[PDB]
């Protein structure tokens, strides 16, 4: 697929607001994912044991990981579709080391869109959400094709 420049703009405009607080957004998103789809917490051997949301809010590890997840996503979105080189190492460790099915990437995409919608309603109207969804679908489709080359497709 291919986003228009206008769609990239809407995506990079709401992302410039996320970047004013990357650790807080990272926490919100991962907690939104784990509440919604608790099976995904099992993949994180680091803090599979956190039982409640208050425990999650207080885990410094969970917050570091969130910052690492968002910072890498943001670097991919800034490429505007030209992301081949940033995807490779990423598709390799998620497919061979962590074994993250494509479906979990769909779950975290839904968590990102939920948080942006709550935190940034003025910059995240319908067109901006549609553009973000497009940018994340593009990201999943390219990562899925890379999984397949790497022998995982999952
Ligand atoms: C927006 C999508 C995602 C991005 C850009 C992302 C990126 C990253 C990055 C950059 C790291 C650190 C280096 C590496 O291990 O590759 C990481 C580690 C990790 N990611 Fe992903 N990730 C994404 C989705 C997920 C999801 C959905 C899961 C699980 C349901 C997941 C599971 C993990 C795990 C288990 C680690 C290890 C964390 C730690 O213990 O160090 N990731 N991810």
């Amino acid at each position: 697929m291919v986003l228009s420049e206008g769609e990239w703009q809407l995506v990079l405009h709401v992302w410039a607001k996320v970047e004013a607080d990357v650790a807080g957004h990272g926490q919100d998103i991962l907690i939104r994912l784990f509440k919604s789809h608790p099976e995904t917490l099992e993949k994180f051997d680091r803090f599979k044991h956190l039982k409640t949301e208050a425990e999650m809010k207080a885990s410094e590890d969970l917050k570091k990981v969130g910052v690492t997840v968002l910072t890498a996503l943001g670097a991919i979105l800034k490429k505007k579709g030209h992301h081949e080189a940033e995807l490779k190492p990423l598709a390799q460790s998620h497919a061979t080391k962590h074994k993250i099915p494509i479906k979990y990437l769909e779950f975290i995409s839904e968590a990102i869109i939920h948080v942006l919608h709550s935190r940034h309603p003025g910059n995240f109207g319908a067109d901006a959400q549609g553009a973000m969804n497009k940018a994340l679908e593009l990201f999943r489709k390219d990562i899925a094709a890379k999984y397949k080359e790497l022998g995982y497709q999952g």
